[PDB]
């Protein structure tokens, strides 16, 4: 009961409001030994509506549909993932 945001398939989701580039947001992550959202275990999810405009471990942001637009001088939230237990 120890995870204080979004508990969802024995993974923790640890809202980061700061907004960062994708790079030291992932790095950020890293440091806290986690990773980002993957974009594949969020959609079909409830957990889709608090992750979607925050970074994906793909370097975009997630989003409800299946897009396929230059994100790379844009700034978002991110979730760092850790597993529990």
């Amino acid at each position: 009961e120890s995870c204080n945001g979004l508990y969802y398939q024995g993974s923790c989701y640890i809202l980061h409001s700061d907004y960062q580039m994708f790079s030291d947001a992932a790095a950020n992550c890293t440091a806290e030994s986690s990773t980002l959202p993957n974009k594949s275990d969020v959609m079909i999810t409830w957990l889709i509506d608090y992750v979607e405009d925050t970074w994906g471990s793909d370097g975009n942001p997630i989003t409800k549909t299946t897009s396929d637009s230059d994100v790379s001088q844009e700034v978002r939230k991110y979730f760092c993932v850790k597993t529990m237990n």
